[PDB]
């Protein structure tokens, strides 16, 4: 058993509200994902526990993926990883439901 993936993306506009961050992101980008794992959306009953499980499960896979590497992320990426990752997942359930 494995997650379903989706289809790669352009990375979101997000504008943070921590200016720093807002900067980080857009210096950083290609350090987040462009693609979520999922569990199949017919197995939620609404967006919100689909969205958290979508994050944790590809923040999960990325991190793993970056650390066997021998590659890091700093408290900053993981930050903007997390909203990335929101945004693309929230962005996921509304196509695919
Ligand atoms: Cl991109
Ligand atoms: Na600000
Ligand atoms: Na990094």
């Amino acid at each position: 058993g494995g997650y379903m993936l989706g289809s790669a993306m352009s990375r979101p506009l997000i504008h943070f509200g921590n200016d720093y961050e807002d900067r980080y992101y857009r210096e950083n980008m290609y350090r987040y994902p462009n693609q979520v794992y999922y569990r199949p959306v017919d197995q939620y009953s609404n967006q919100n526990s689909f969205v958290h499980d979508c994050v944790n499960i590809t923040v999960k896979q990325h991190t793993v993926t970056t650390t066997t590497k021998g590659e890091n992320f700093t408290e900053t990426d993981i930050k903007i990883m997390e909203r990335v990752v929101e945004q693309m997942c929230i962005t996921q359930y509304q196509q695919e439901s």
